[PDB]
């Protein structure tokens, strides 16, 4: 009969998680026996903590949790432990030690560093093809970087590896500005705006963003200052972003596969809810209770395979 699965999204207006949320709900439409209890945590772990308590009180058979704070996985795990309910963490990765503390805790996401490395290769590729981008002709990339949430695995890996990758490829970089915009378009637009209104405004050659939402706020700020000739790189390949790649407003992005992360999250939760063993009847490859879905770089050269088809 009706299996109840509780789901928490850290914040429903996060652009990426909005795609993932809708894919989980679509996926559930095809499981007649499952009932999903979806909750918006409104970007507050305290709110999310209360929500989990309510779900557990309502008898859910499994939890699929998108943590507000990755550091709170131990807290959620003790709550789930109390009812011996399985928990599938997704998109914000908990510590390995957290994961190991409970037999029924699983994680569905990505190899974060890989997105950093792919983005670094895309920049390296476009920089080599656009020697016009080296505004001060010093052979170095004068960049600014819009960071996601500090402490978020994706934000820390993307920030470290985009630069390491460029440097490894023999391209010297000079960090002009680095600040977090917490994955949000409006905050990124305000940060970029301040940067274009200060002393290095003219030294900036490339804008690197940890995600497409932040990259879109940078694009708007560049447009506002008639600096649309400065390239912007993001991560996610949101449909809104693909349009900017087509336009030339975005130089490149990286597909964060929401459809397969949604499907893996739903399959595992359902299987666990059913007392079945996480990958039963699926082709998902679990490696020490983790499922990682690959990233794919996207630019004008391969757009036609991501874009509208
Ligand atoms: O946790 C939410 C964040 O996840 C990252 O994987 C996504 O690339 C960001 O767009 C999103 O804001
Ligand atoms: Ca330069």
């Amino acid at each position: 009969a009706d299996t109840r699965i509780g789901v928490t999204i850290y914040k429903y207006d996060d652009n990426f998680m909005s795609v993932v949320r809708k894919a989980i709900e679509q996926d559930a439409k095809a499981a007649p026996d499952v009932q999903l209890l979806m909750n918006d945590s409104q970007n507050d772990q305290s709110k999310q903590n209360d929500q989990i308590d309510v779900l557990l009180a309502k008898g859910v058979k499994a939890l699929a949790i998108n943590l507000v704070d990755p550091a709170a996985a131990g807290t959620v795990i003790e709550k789930a432990r109390g009812q011996n309910v399985p928990v599938v963490f997704f998109n914000k990765e908990p510590s390995r030690k957290a994961l190991d503390s409970y037999d029924k805790a699983y994680y569905v996401g990505t190899d974060s560093k890989e997105s950093g490395i792919i983005q670094g290769d895309l920049i390296a590729k476009h920089w080599a093809a656009n020697q016009g981008w080296d505004l001060n002709k010093d052979g170095q990339i004068q960049f600014v970087l819009l960071k996601g949430e500090p402490g978020h695995p994706d934000a820390e890996a993307r920030t470290t590896y985009v630069i390491k990758e460029l440097n490894d490829k023999g391209i010297k970089t000079e960090q002009l500005q680095l600040d977090t915009a917490m994955w949000d378009t409006a905050q990124a637009k305000d940060k970029m705006d301040a940067w274009l209104s200060g002393p290095n405004a003219n030294k900036i050659e490339v804008v690197i963003a940890n995600n497409d939402a932040m990259a879109m706020g940078a694009v708007e700020a560049l447009k506002a200052h008639n600096k649309s000739s400065i390239p912007v790189f993001g991560v996610d390949a949101l449909p809104e972003a693909l349009a900017l790649v087509k336009s030339g407003a975005l130089a490149g992005t990286v597909l964060n596969d929401a459809n397969n992360q949604a499907k893996a999250t739903f399959d595992l939760a359902k299987n666990l809810a059913d007392g079945k063993g996480a990958a039963d009847g699926t082709n998902w490859k679990i490696d020490n209770k983790v499922v990682r879905v690959p990233y794919v770089g996207v630019d004008k050269d391969n757009l036609a395979e991501f874009s509208k088809k």
